[PDB]
């Protein structure tokens, strides 16, 4: 279909890696676990 029903309204907890959003703090931490493994390319790079 063509009905993009997003689910982002009250999410005071957003991931500082990708940009996800969660209702509670833990709800976010559990996600960050996926990023855990290697550091991205920030400083000293493009
Ligand atoms: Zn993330």
């Amino acid at each position: 279909g063509s009905s993009g029903s997003s689910g982002t309204g009250e999410n005071p907890y957003e991931c500082h890696e990708c940009g996800k959003a969660f209702s509670r703090k833990y709800q976010l931490i559990s996600h960050q676990r996926t990023h855990a493994g290697e550091k991205p390319s920030g400083p000293s790079s493009g």
